[PDB]
C-alpha cells in the first residue's frame, strides 16, 4: 500500500499495454529509461497515483519523447517530443554498444587501420564509449559513439592488457555510419596478458587463509516489510531502485521515543563522471557520465552469498523495464545485513568503580554495477548513534593505452609499453533534506584561531563561527580542509531541550574537485563537479545535477541553471548537493585488476537528540 | 632468541636486584619509566645485550637520575642525575595522583573555597592534572600538579556531571605544600546527574538487538611465535609494548615470492597532546601530553572477550614495572585478531566471459587506554594488498566545567549550566622507515592542473609534481588538501621490474593542526603539532618529538632542535613524524558518555610490488 513500494513486474507489464494500445510502442521504438515518479509534495491527501517517467527512443531517426504514464489509471498523461539537438540526446542503450565494432568491422578505413598493424578484425574488440560535446558541427542531433580498440588473443582473454593505441572512430548509431576513423600513427600493441586467474601468472593459490563464520543464530536485528520498508535499531527507511540512480533511500527517519523524526527526505547519487586527464587526441575528449549516460542501475551485479555479501543477507531484487518494456528481474541485486562495528562507547572511571563498555553496528545496503573495465560498489550505512554514511568502492580493470617512448606526463606505465591515463571518478549525492520537517537551512562552520592577547592571556583559545547560507546565489561553497569546514543542516524551528535548533554535521573527504580546465567542454557539462556543495531549494523538476538528458548535451540544463533562481534557502525545502571523488594515478598495483579505493562522506547528529541516542544498548 | 622480544617478569626482577645492589633504589626511590631499549643500529654481530632505560624518582627532594642497565651482564651501564630545572621534571607518578585531593582537604583556603559553596569536602574529587609551563617563577624545577574539583554525590556518581567552576589550586606533590588556590567566583555545581547505567535515564534496554556469532573454526589465519613475533599473509612482525608508547609494532615486513622484504623498522605513537581552547584563567593552562607526561602504556585496560575484542582474538600480557621494581602484568592488554573486510577485487567482464570476486581481510593489533575521563583505543591494521592503517578510537566521558549565563565562544552546552570546553586531541606517529633496507628519500606529490591551450587543446589534462626533501631544513611540510598532497617514502637503489624506485604513500587526513597562537606556551613544547609531516635522520637518542623530558618542560629539546642539525634525508637512514588529530567542539550527543570518532592514517603501496600482491588469494 505504501506509495513508496518497488516498482513491479505487473507494474511494468501495464505501462507496455498502455503506450502499445497509444501508438507508442511500435516495432521501431525502444524505451531508453523507465522510473516510477515520487509522490508529489503534501500526498497525505491519500489518493494514491503510481506514474512512471519513460524516454522513448526510435531507431528510424524520428524525434524521441519523453512519455509519463498513470499505471492506476491506465493514461498516458503527457507525451512530447524531444529536440535532441537543443535539450540533449537519450541515454544510451545497451543494444548499441555491439553495433560500433560490428559497423567498424566492414568500413575500408577501419579495417585498413588494423591491416597495417596485422591485427585480424576477428580478434579486435572495440569499447563503445560516450561521445561528449566537441568541435565536430556533423553530430549535432545525431547519436553517436566513439570506438577505442582492445586486441583479444582468445576468448578468455582479458583485451584490456592490449590496447591499439593511435586509433579511433566515431559512429553514428541510427544511421549506421563511420562518420571519422582518425589514426595518429603505430604504437606496438603491449604483449604481455592481464589473466588475474591464469595460474602463470597468479602462481599457486594460498593455502593460508582459514574461514572466517559470520552467523546471526537468531536472524537479523531489522525487518522488511511491503517489500521494501526497513526496520532497524530506532531507523525507519524505504529502499527504493531506479534504473538510472542505482539504490535511492526513502524517509529516512529515526525513533526518539515515541516521536518518528525525519531527518533525510531522499538520497541517492545522481550523477557520477568519469573524466580522463590525457590530451593525446585518441582520449581527450573521454568523459564517462556512468549515471546520466550510461544508467548504472540496469547493469547491477547479481550478488552471490559468501563471496560478494557475507554474513546473514536478505536480498532484494529490483523489476526493470527492457528495451522493449518487458519486465526483468535483477536477481540478488541488493544486500541488506548487520555489521558489528567494534567499540560504541568505552569508559573505566576510577573515582566510580563503573566499568562500561558497548559495541557498535551498522545496518549496510549496497549494489555492485558493471560498466564495460569498471566496478563500482554503492554502500549505504546506518550507525547505532544516528550516524549516515555513504561510501563508493572503486574496482575492475583500469582503462589502459600505450606507453609511449619517452614517457609521459599524463599516464602511468603498468607493465612493458603498457600504459594507464589519469582520471578522476567524481559522484554527485543528492540530499533531500527533512531534518525534523522541511523547514531547514544550511550554515558554514569553520574553526576559527584567536591571537593572543587581552582576553586570551595565554593564547590557548579557539572558537568557530557558523555562516547561514541565505538564497542559492550564495550558496555554492567550497571545500577547505585547513579551517576543518564543515556544513550543518539545522531546523530552526525545531528545539532541542537546550533550546538549540536541531542538526546534522556534513563531514566530507576534501578531496580534490573537477581539475579540467574551468574552460573546457567537460568543466561546463560537469558544473557540479567544480565544487564541493551546493544548496538549492526544493523542486519537482530539479532531479540531476547534470540535467534529464546528458548525453551530448552541450550545457545549460543542471546545477548552474536551478541556482540562477536565486531562492530562499533559510528556513525551507531543502535539496544538498555534495561532490566528491577519487583522483586516480594508477601504480603498478592496479594491475592487472584493481584492490579497490573508497571515498565518501557521512552525516553525524550535531545537537539532534538530547543526549547520546545510545544509552538504551545492552551490555552484550 | 630474538632481539625483539617482550620483557619478561624475570628481567625486571632482574634490574630491580641490579639497581638495589648498586644503591640506586633506597626506600625514598620511585621508578618513574622503566623500559627495554631497541638494538643498535647493525647489531648484526648476533652480540645480545638486554638492556634497559630508568628514570628514577627522589620522594625526598634529591635530583633524578636516568640509568642505563645490562640485564645480559647484570651491570649498571650509565646513571646520571638530572637537574629538572634545565632538562624537565620525569613523569607522574601514579602514586601522586591521590596526593593532590588528601593535600587540598586540610588546606585552610581550600575548605573556604568548599564552605561558600556548600559542599562536603568528603564528596568532592580532585583531578590531577599535568601543570605545564606558565607565569609562576617558584615552580622552576619543582613537581607542580594542578587540581580541578568535581562533587561525586553518592560513591557510584558521575562525578564528571558536577564540576565546581571557577577554583583551582597547585600543589607542589614532593614538599607536599598547597602552592596557590584561586578562587574567582562561585558557578552553581550543575545538578543533573550523568549516570550512564542509571535506569532513570537509559531507560529500558533495547530487546531488539540479535546476536552476531564472529567464528574460526580452523582457528586464525596468524601465527604467534617467539611470543611477540607475528605472520600473516606474508606480513612478518614484531610487537613491542613500552610503558610509554604503548603497542610498538618492530620489523614490519612482506614476504614477496622468496625475499622478504622490509618496509617499517619501527612503529609507535610517540606523543599525543590534548590542548584545551578555554581562556579561563580556571583551565587555559590545561593541556595533557598523555604519551610524554602520563605514560599511556601504563594504563592500558584488560581487553574483556566478547565485549571489548570479539572473534576468535589471541592475547598478549605484556609485564612492566611498578614505582618499586616490581613485575606487573596487564592481563589481556593486547588483542589480535583478523577480520573480514569486504571486497578486495571484482571483475565481470563481457568479452571474456570470466566474472571474478576476491574478498579482502586485515589484520588488527589493538589496545586501550584510560587516563582520568578520557579512554583511547590505537588500533594497527595490515591489510592484504600490503597497506598499513593506524586508527585512534576516542571516547570516555568528556571533561566539563559550568556553562556560563550569557554564554560562551570557547564551551560547549552539553546538559542545564553543564558545559564542556572545546578542545583537541592531537598525535604524533614516529614511522622509522626501511622500505626495501634503509636508503630512503620522502618526495612531496602534488596534482598539478594545466591550462587550456597548445598540447591541451580540450583543456581536459592535468599531471602531477614530485619534489625530494633533501635536507632536514627543508622537511617541515604542511596537508594541502585541495593539491590532493601526499608523501611518497621510497628507495632510489631499489627498482621494480618498470626501472622505477619501489615506494609507499602516506595518505593524511587533512585535520587542522594545532590551534594554539604561536607565541603560547603550548605551541612551544607541542612544536611538532603546528606541522602536518616531518622527516629527521635516524639518531638512536631522538625518540620523541617533544624530548626525552616533557613534564614542565619549557621548550627547546624535541624536533624543532633535531631538524636544525639540517642533515642529508636524500637516500639515507629516515624518520617520517606525522601528525594527525580531532578538533573536538563537543555537542550534546557526546553526554553523558561519548561515541567514538575517529582519526588516523594510511600507507599505501606505490610501485613497491611488480603487480597486484593479491592474485594468489583464492576464491574463498
Ligand atoms: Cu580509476
Ligand atoms: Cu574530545
Ligand atoms: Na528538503
Ligand atoms: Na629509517
Amino acid at each position: 500500500a505504501s506509495p513508496f513500494r518497488l516498482a513491479s513486474a505487473g507494474e511494468i507489464s501495464e505501462v507496455q499495454g498502455i503506450l502499445r494500445t497509444a501508438g507508442l510502442l511500435g516495432p521501431e521504438k525502444r524505451i531508453a529509461y523507465l522510473g516510477v515518479l515520487d509522490p508529489a509534495r503534501g500526498a497525505g491527501s491519500e489518493a494514491e497515483d503510481r506514474r512512471f517517467r519513460v524516454f522513448i527512443h526510435d531507431v528510424s531517426g524520428a524525434r524521441p519523447q519523453e512519455v509519463t504514464v498513470s499505471v492506476t489509471n491506465g493514461t498516458v498523461i503527457s507525451a512530447v517530443e524531444l529536440d535532441t539537438a537543443a535539450t540533449g540526446e537519450l541515454p544510451v542503450l545497451e543494444e548499441e554498444f555491439e553495433v560500433v565494432e560490428q559497423l567498424l568491422a566492414t568500413d575500408e578505413r577501419w579495417l585498413k587501420a588494423l591491416a597495417a598493424r596485422n591485427l585480424d578484425v576477428s580478434k579486435v574488440r572495440v569499447a563503445p564509449l560516450s561521445a561528449g560535446v566537441f568541435e565536430y558541427a556533423e553530430e549535432r542531433g545525431r547519436r553517436i559513439l566513439r570506438g577505442l580498440a582492445f586486441v583479444q588473443d582468445f576468448p578468455e582473454d582479458s583485451a584490456w592488457a592490449h590496447p591499439v593505441d593511435g586509433l579511433v572512430a566515431y559512429v553514428d548509431v541510427v544511421s549506421k555510419e563511420v562518420t571519422r576513423v582518425i589514426d595518429t600513427g603505430v604504437f606496438p600493441v603491449p604483449a604481455e596478458h592481464g589473466n588475474y586467474t591464469d595460474p602463470e601468472l597468479t602462481g599457486p593459490l594460498r593455502t593460508t587463509q582459514k574461514p572466517i563464520s559470520i552467523t546471526q543464530p537468531e536472524g537479523p536485528s531489522f525487518t522488511v516489510t511491503g517489500g521494501n520498508h526497513i526496520e532497524w535499531e530506532k531507523w525507519s527507511l524505504d529502499v527504493g531502485f531506479d534504473v538510472r540512480e542505482g539504490v535511492v533511500l526513502h524517509n529516512i527517519a529515526f525513533r526518539d521515543g515515541d516521536r518518528l523524526r525525519p531527518i533525510i527526505n531522499r538520497a541517492s547519487i545522481a550523477e557520477m563522471v568519469v573524466p580522463y586527464g590525457d590530451p593525446s587526441p585518441i582520449r581527450s575528449w573521454q568523459n564517462y557520465f556512468d549515471t546520466g549516460e550510461y544508467l548504472v542501475g540496469q547493469y547491477a551485479n547479481s550478488l552471490e552469498l559468501g563471496c560478494d555479501c557475507l554474513g546473514d543477507i536478505t536480498y532484494l531484487s529490483p523489476v526493470i523495464s527492457d528495451a522493449f518494456g518487458n519486465p526483468r528481474e535483477i536477481r540478488n541485486g541488493i544486500c541488506m545485513h548487520e555489521e558489528d562495528w567494534g567499540i560504541l562507547a568505552k569508559h573505566s572511571d576510577l573515582w566510580s568503580g563503573i566499568n562500561y563498555t558497548r559495541r557498535n553496528r551498522r545496518m549496510v545496503i549496497s549494489f555492485f554495477t558493471t560498466i564495460g573495465n569498471y566496478d563500482y560498489g554503492f554502500y549505504w550505512y546506518l550507525y547505532l548513534d544516528g550516524t549516515i554514511e555513504f561510501e563508493a568502492k572503486a574496482t575492475g580493470v583500469v582503462f589502459t593505452s600505450a606507453f609511449p617512448e619517452g614517457g609521459s606526463d599524463n599516464i602511468s606505465q603498468l607493465a612493458p609499453g603498457l600504459g594507464a591515463p589519469f582520471h578522476q571518478h567524481i559522484f554527485s549525492a543528492r540530499l533531500d533534506m527533512a531534518i525534523d520537517g522541511f523547514t531547514n537551512r544550511v550554515e558554514e562552520e569553520d574553526v576559527v584561531r584567536q591571537t593572543m592577547g587581552p582576553g586570551n592571556e595565554r593564547g590557548n583559545a579557539f572558537s568557530r563561527k557558523r555562516t547561514v547560507l541565505t538564497r542559492e546565489s550564495e550558496a555554492v561553497r567550497e571545500a577547505d580542509a585547513r579551517t576543518g569546514r564543515t556544513w550543518i543542516i539545522s531546523n530552526p524551528e525545531s528545539k532541542n531541550r537546550l533550546n538549540e535548533p536541531v542538526g546534522y554535521k556534513l563531514h566530507a573527504h576534501n578531496q580534490p574537485t573537477l581539475l579540467a580546465d574551468p574552460g573546457s567542454s567537460i568543466a561546463r557539462r560537469a558544473a557540479f563537479a567544480t565544487k564541493d556543495l551546493w544548496v538549492t531549494r526544493y523542486a519537482d523538476d530539479e532531479r540531476y545535477p547534470t540535467g534529464d538528458f546528458v548525453n551530448q548535451h552541450s550545457g545549460g540544463a543542471g546545477l548552474p541553471s536551478y541556482i540562477a533562481q536565486d531562492r530562499d534557502i533559510d528556513g525551507q525545502d531543502i535539496v544538498v548537493w555534495h561532490t566528491f571523488g577519487l583522483t586516480h594515478f594508477p601504480r603498478v598495483e592496479d594491475w592487472p585488476i584493481m584492490p579497490v579505493d573508497t571515498v565518501g562522506f557521512k552525516l553525524r547528529p550535531e545537537g539532534f537528540f538530547d543526549r547520546s541516542p545510545v544509552l538504551d544498548v545492552p551490555a552484550n
